[PDB]
C-alpha cells in the first residue's frame, strides 16, 4: 500500500521500464501516491525522479588509490562547507603513510546548482580541488533526499577507483572522528571479522518518523512498516570487501529518502546484520567531560563538531596519552 | 547447498564486473574435490561420479566433420542426435523427413550428432562402418568424448559451437533425437508464417514450466539432492526443439557461464535463462504418442511437427502416406 | 444496358485470348459518340459529360518529376493525393507523420488546377515548393474528383518506372492523420508471404452506387448498372510493392471509374484478388468523448480527417504517448 514497499517487492520478484536509467519524470506517481500534490517538495522531486542513478562525474581524483589504501576516508559534505573541510583535512582527516597504512581522503560532493537559488560557489571549489586534490564531485542536486543516490555513487567510484582499499569509513563533515582510536582497532581485527566489517551506532527495529515537522518525516503513504537494522548518526566503518558487495546489491534496491536506511536495506538482501560499536557515540558526551580529552581516546566519533573545535580536540588529543 | 547450485553461483561471481574482484572450461583432468565436498559421493551412481569428476572438460575436438555442410546457406537445418550402432534409425531419416532440399530458396541439410562409444567401455568396434556411412552420406558429425546419457548437454554445446564456426547463417535450426518423426513439410509451413520478429528469438517445443528434479533413484532423470536444489527453469524436452539461428548464436556464447547439466534439455533452458528468454510452447510438439483412437489416421500427422517415437520402418512407411495426405485427408 | 458495363465487357473480350476472335487508352479527342448511345447525355452535370467524353485517354505527361526519390530503396512509399492550393495540408504532413526518415520516402500527388476553371495561378508557388521540397509530382491533366481514379493510374505508372524496387506503398488523402509509428509495426509484424500480397483498408462488400441525383457519390442507371466490389476507401490504404506493378499492369484492361477507389477494386478483382478490411482505418472519425486522449490514436493507423494545425498536434501528443498508455 506505501508506494516504496510496493515498489520494492516488485523490484524483488524481478530478479527472482528501467529503474536503474530511466531519466524522464515518472508521472504515473502522480495519481497513485494518496495526497501527491499536498507533500513536500523533496518527496515530489524524489518520487518523480527514483528510476535515474547514472549521474556522471565531474570532478574526479583517479589516482587517489594509486597506492593501496588501507583506510579509505569519504566525508560527505555541500559545496559552500571549506571551513568544514580544511578543518578535516588539518585534525582527523590528515593523509598518513605510518607503515604503508595508507590512509586516504576524498569529499562526496553533489551540485548546488543556480536554479535552486544556491550561490555559484563552482569556480571556488574548482581552486579548492586543484590544491588539495580530494573532492568528488557528480552532477545530481545534492539535496537531503539524494544522500542515497550519494551512497550508490560512491559505492560506484570505489569499485572502478579503490576497489582494493582494505577499509572505508564513511561520514559526515561535522562529527570528529577519532582516527588513531580507529586505526589500532582496524589492526586488531581477524582477517575473517575484517572481511564482513560494518560497525556504527546501529538501532533495530526503529520505523519511520511520522510527525510533519521533523527531518526524518516519512508518511505511511510512502512507506510502511519497521526499518531493518541500520547504523545512523552520522559515520560507520566497514571493509572494502562489503564495500563491493554492496554497490552489487544497490541494483536491486530502490533508492529511499533517508540514507542511513537505505544501507541497512542493503546490508539486510545481503544476509547482514550491522554491529553496534558504543565507540559511535552519535550523541553527544556531557557538558561536563567535554573539557577532559581524556572522554574522547576511547570513543571513535562524536557527533557534532564545528571547525574549530575539530582543531582544537585534535591538538589536545596528540598529546593525550601523557595525561591519560 | 547441492554442488550445481553452488558452483554456478560460484560462476555468476566470476562474470559479473563487480562480483569478480583452475577453469571450467579447459580442465580436463579428474577434479578430486568433489569427492570431499558432494555428501554421499561414493555411493553415487557411476554416471553421477564421472559427471562431477570431469565436469570441467569441454574443450573436445571434432573427429569427423562436414566443413562443407553449409556451403549453400540452408534455411532449415536438421541436427539429430544418434549413437554409433543406430544406423537404421539414421538411414530411416534420411530417406524419409531428414531428406535434404534445395527447393526454390529454402535449402534444408541434414547433420547426425555423435559422440564416441570407445571399446574401453565394451562397445563392438563400429568405427569401419562409421567411417564408411559418413564417406557415403557426408551428414555425420562426430567429437572425441564419451557419448553417454548424462554427457548430452556436452552434445548441446559441442554442437552450438559448430554453428558458429561452421553453419552460422542458417535461417533456423532443428535439434531432435533419432526415433522422433518429425513432420519437416509442416514445420517448413509454419516458419514461413513467422513475422520477422518472431523469427529472431524463435524457441518452440513442448516446455513444461517450474519443473522439479525427479527423486526417484530408480527413473531415468534422477537428480539427487546432494547435485540440484530447487526447480527447474522452463525448458522443452521429450524429443526435439526449434529455434533461430540468430538464437543458436547467442545461446553458443552463454554457454561458457553456464555449468554443464546431466539433463541437456534443462541446460538449454537454463542458457536460455540466462539469456532472459522464456521457451514458448507449442501444441504440435507431441512428445508423449498421439491418442490411440488417431494413431492410424494419417490426418494425425499433418497437423503436428514431431511425434515420439517411431521405429525405422514406421517413419518411412508414415512418410510415404503423408505425400498424399492432402487428397485424403 | 449500362454505358460503363457495356464497354467494360468489350475490354474484356478484347482482352480474353479465346473471346477476341479507336484505342481506349491514347484516344484523346471527344469520344462525340456518347452523346447517342448515352441516354440523356445533355442532362448529366458536367462532370459526367467530361469523364464520358475523355475516357479513353490517359496518356499524359509528368510536369514535374522527382526522378531519384527512390535512388535510395524505401521501406515505404508515401503517396498523398492533394490539390495545388493545399500548401498548409502538405507543409504540415511533412512537419508531421510524413517525415521522410527503412527509409522512407514521400511524394505528393497533384494534377492541374488550370485558369480556364477560374483558378488562381499558383504555379510559381507551386515551383518554388517543389524545388525546395523535391516531393511534388503533377501530371498535365485537369485535377478533377472524376478524374482521380486517372491520378491513380498515373502514380502507379511512376511506381512501375521511377520506383519499382518500394516495399510498401501508402496513398492516402492530404486531410487524414496516418500513424506512420503504427503502421510500420504492423508491417514488421508480417510474414513475407502476407507483405506480398497486402492490401489492407476500409474495405466495403456489397455497397452500390447511390443514386440520389444531389448526392456526392452520384451514379446514374445509364452509367453503372450493379453492385461494386470489395474496395477500399475512405482516406488512404496500404499495400505491398510488387501489388502495385500487378495493379498497373493491368489497369489497361480496365477503364477508368469517375469514383477512384471503387476502380482500384475493379482493378484487384481482375487481379483475383480482395482487399483485406483493417479495423485500424478509421475512415469515420472517432467518438468525441474518446478524442483528446492520444491513447485512441496510437492504437489506430489512420483517422479521418484532421486540419494542418490538428496533424502537426497529435504527431507531438503522440511522441510522448507511451507515458501514459
Ligand atoms: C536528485 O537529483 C536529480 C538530478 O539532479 C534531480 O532530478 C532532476 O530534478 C529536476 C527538478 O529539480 C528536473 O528538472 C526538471 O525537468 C523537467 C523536464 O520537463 C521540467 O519540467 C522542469 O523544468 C522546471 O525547471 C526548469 C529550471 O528550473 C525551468 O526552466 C522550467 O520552467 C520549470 O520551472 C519549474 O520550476 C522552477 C523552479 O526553479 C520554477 O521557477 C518554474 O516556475 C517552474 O515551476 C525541470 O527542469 C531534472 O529533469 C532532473 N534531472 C535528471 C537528470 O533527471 C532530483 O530532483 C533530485 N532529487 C531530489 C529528491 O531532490
Ligand atoms: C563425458 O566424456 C568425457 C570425455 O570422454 C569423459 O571423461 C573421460 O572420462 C574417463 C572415465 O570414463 C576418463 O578415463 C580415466 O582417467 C582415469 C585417470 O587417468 C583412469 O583411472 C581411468 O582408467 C581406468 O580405466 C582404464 C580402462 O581404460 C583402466 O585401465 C584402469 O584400470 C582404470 O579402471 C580412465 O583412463 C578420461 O580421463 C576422461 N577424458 C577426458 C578427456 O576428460 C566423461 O567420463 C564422460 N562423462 C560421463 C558422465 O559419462
Ligand atoms: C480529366 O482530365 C482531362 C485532361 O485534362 C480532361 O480533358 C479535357 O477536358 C476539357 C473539357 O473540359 C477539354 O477541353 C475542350 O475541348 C473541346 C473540343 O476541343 C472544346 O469544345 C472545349 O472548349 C475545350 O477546349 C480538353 O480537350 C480535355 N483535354 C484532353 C487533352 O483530353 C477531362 O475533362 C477531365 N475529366 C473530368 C471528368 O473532369
Ligand atoms: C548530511 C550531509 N549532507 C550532504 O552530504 N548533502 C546534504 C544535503 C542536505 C542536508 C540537509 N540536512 C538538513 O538538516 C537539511 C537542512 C534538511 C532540509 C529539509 C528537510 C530535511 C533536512 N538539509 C544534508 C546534507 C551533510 C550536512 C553532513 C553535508
Ligand atoms: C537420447 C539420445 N542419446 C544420444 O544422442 N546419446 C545417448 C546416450 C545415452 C542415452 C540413453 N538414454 C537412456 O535411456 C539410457 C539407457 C540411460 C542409461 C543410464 C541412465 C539413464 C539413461 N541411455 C541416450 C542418448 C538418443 C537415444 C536419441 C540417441
Ligand atoms: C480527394 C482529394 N482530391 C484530389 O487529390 N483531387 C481532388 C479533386 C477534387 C476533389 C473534390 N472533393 C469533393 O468533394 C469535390 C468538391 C466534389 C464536387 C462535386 C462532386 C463530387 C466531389 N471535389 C478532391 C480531390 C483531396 C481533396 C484529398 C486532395
Ligand atoms: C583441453 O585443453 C587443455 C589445456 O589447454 C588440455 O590439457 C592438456 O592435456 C594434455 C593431454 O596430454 C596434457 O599433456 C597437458 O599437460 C594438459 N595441459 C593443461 C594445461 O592441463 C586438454 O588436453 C584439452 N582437452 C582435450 C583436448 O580433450
Ligand atoms: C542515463 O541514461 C539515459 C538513457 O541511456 C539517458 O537518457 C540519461 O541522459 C542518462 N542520465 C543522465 C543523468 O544523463
Ligand atoms: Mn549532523
Ligand atoms: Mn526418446
Ligand atoms: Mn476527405
Amino acid at each position: 500500500e506505501a508506494y516504496w514497499n510496493r515498489e520494492q517487492e516488485k523490484l524483488n520478484r524481478q530478479y527472482n521500464i528501467s529503474h536503474l536509467n530511466y531519466c524522464e519524470p515518472d508521472l504515473r506517481v502522480t495519481s497513485v501516491v494518496t495526497g501527491f500534490n499536498n507533500l513536500p517538495d523533496r518527496f515530489k522531486d524524489f518520487l518523480l525522479y527514483l528510476r535515474c542513478r547514472n549521474y556522471s562525474l565531474l570532478i574526479d581524483q583517479p589516482d587517489k588509490c594509486a597506492k593501496k589504501p588501507f583506510l579509505l576516508l569519504a566525508i560527505k559534505s555541500l559545496t559552500p562547507h571549506f571551513a568544514r573541510r580544511q578543518a578535516i583535512r588539518e585534525s582527523w582527516g590528515q593523509e598518513s603513510n605510518a607503515g604503508n597504512q595508507t590512509v586516504v581522503r576524498v569529499f562526496l560532493l553533489g551540485q548546488t546548482p543556480p536554479e535552486d537559488n544556491h550561490p555559484d560557489l563552482s569556480d571556488m571549489l574548482k581552486f579548492e580541488s586543484e590544491k588539495h586534490q580530494d573532492i568528488l564531485m557528480w552532477n545530481y542536486r545534492d539535496t537531503f533526499f539524494n544522500l542515497s543516490l550519494k551512497e550508490v555513487l560512491f559505492l560506484r567510484w570505489v569499485s572502478t577507483s579503490c576497489p582494493d582499499t582494505e577499509f572505508v569509513f564513511k561520514g559526515d563533515d561535522d562529527v570528529f572522528v577519532n582516527t588513531h582510536h580507529i586505526l589500532n582497532y582496524l589492526n586488531s581485527l581477524s582477517k575473517t571479522k575484517a572481511k564482513d566489517l560494518f560497525i556504527g551506532d546501529v538501532i533495530h527495529n526503529a520505523g519511520p518518523h511520522r510527525d510533519k515537522k521533523l527531518k526524518y518525516y516519512i508518511p505511511e503513504v510512502v512507506y510502511s512498516g519497521l526499518y531493518p537494522p541500520y547504523a545512523g548518526g552520522g559515520g560507520f566503518l566497514y571493509s572494502g570487501h562489503l564495500a563491493l558487495r554492496l554497490y552489487h546489491i544497490t541494483d536491486q534496491v530502490h533508492l529511499y529518502p533517508i540514507d542511513d536506511v537505505y544501507t541497512g536495506m542493503c546490508l539486510q538482501k545481503l544476509g547482514l546484520v550491522p554491529e553496534k560499536h558504543k565507540g559511535f557515540r552519535t550523541f553527544d558526551i556531557e557538558e561536563k567531560n567535554k573539557n577532559n580529552i581524556c572522554s574522547y581516546v576511547d570513543l571513535m566519533l562524536v557527533h557534532s563538531r564545528k571547525p574549530q573545535e575539530m582543531i582544537d580536540i585534535w591538538s589536545q588529543l596528540q598529546s593525550a596519552h601523557l595525561k591519560c
